[PDB]
């Protein structure tokens, strides 16, 4: 989490949908915006949320009437990707029913926020030979919004982890915003080796194996790439060893293998899995954030979340365009 100097969104209100851990909340709250509504149905997630923020997000969203959602200026939603059963009139609003995205849209159509802010996985722009994107695009256009989207990788914004995701930023057409742009990349200076806790606190994550094979020499200088040092078992998902002097591999919420959701790292002669705290850090989160007591849920929650840093940079640029209005 990089801390922002110029608080561009002071005064502007927002809502937290599919809140999860509340990554969007931390990101916009660092730019001065204030939260007025939160929604998330996962029991284990609402718990870690009220632990930090003090409120229990509201329950199941498809049961919430849109006329009961507070006036707000920005709508945040890191929603789950689903295929659409669209054999209808080209693309559009109605062709959304049955999806979770539909809930976003039904809320936009009635509350008209100035901006709509979303994110999804890297292979979203190509899902179903192009028609998943198309639909989200044509639905926004119908509700009278501009549509900007680009794929960014977290190793380009100060976080050492390979991780491409798609960010979508929409502005109502009546605000006439034709100068917005995505953040520029910068050289990386923090590496996995810098995020580790002292060995004492991670002994119980060490995993010994006799079928361990070292394919490469250990790296001496830091690099902005993932460096594979060995294999365990067959050499597939969850059975690869990476260097602590390169970048961390993509955290996953539901991966398998011996080194399950975090991958395995060579740290001081032994091979271990990352701890939840070294996980928060690789996602951008700050040490003041109280993590969930169960290591299993925490790996799920973190692999599903957002890289804080990248969101902060875009939140700043949003405030920018909105705040530039000369005579
Ligand atoms: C990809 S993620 C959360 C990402 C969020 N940026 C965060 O930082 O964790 C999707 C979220 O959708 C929530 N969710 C799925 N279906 C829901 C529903 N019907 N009502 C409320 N929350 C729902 C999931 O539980 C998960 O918390």
């Amino acid at each position: 989490m990089i801390e922002i100097k110029d608080k561009q969104l002071t005064g502007l209100r927002f809502i937290d949908l599919f809140a999860g851990l509340g990554g969007f909340r931390l990101a916009l709250e660092s730019c001065g915006a204030e939260c007025v509504y939160s929604n998330e149905w996962d029991k284990y997630a609402q718990e870690v949320y009220e632990m930090n923020f003090g409120e229990k997000p509201e329950g199941d969203i498809t049961q919430v009437n849109e006329k009961t959602i507070p006036d707000h200026d920005i709508l945040c939603a890191g929603f789950p990707c689903q295929a659409f059963s669209i054999s209808g009139k080209q693309k559009g609003f109605e062709d959304s029913r049955g999806t979770l995205f539909f809930d976003i849209a039904r809320i936009v159509r009635e509350k008209k926020p100035k901006v709509v802010f979303m994110e999804n996985v890297k292979n979203f722009a190509s899902h179903d030979n192009g028609n998943t994107l198309e639909v989200v695009k044509n639905t926004m256009n119908e509700l009278d919004y501009s549509f900007h989207a680009k794929v960014l990788n977290a190793l380009d914004y100060g976080i050492p982890q390979k991780r491409e995701r798609i960010y979508m930023i929409c502005f109502r057409n009546d605000l006439n915003i034709q100068n917005f742009q995505f953040p520029k990349p910068f050289e990386l200076n923090t590496f996995v080796k810098d995020l580790l806790l002292p060995d004492s606190e991670v002994e119980h994550l060490v995993i010994d194996r006799k079928d361990l094979v070292m394919t490469n020499q250990e790296i001496e200088q830091t690099t902005p790439k993932t460096v594979r040092l060995g294999i365990v078992g067959k050499g597939g998902q969850g059975e690869r060893i990476y260097s602590t002097r390169g970048i961390a591999i993509t955290l996953s919420a539901y991966g398998g293998g011996i080194f399950a959701k975090t991958g395995g790292y060579l740290v001081n002669g032994k091979t271990r899995k990352l701890h939840p705290r070294e996980c928060a850090r690789v996602m951008g989160y700050p040490d003041s954030y109280k993590v969930h007591p169960s290591t299993s849920q925490a790996y799920k929650q973190f692999g599903n979340s957002v890289v804080i840093n990248v969101l902060q940079y875009i939140a700043y640029n949003i405030g920018s365009s909105l705040n530039f209005k000369p005579y």
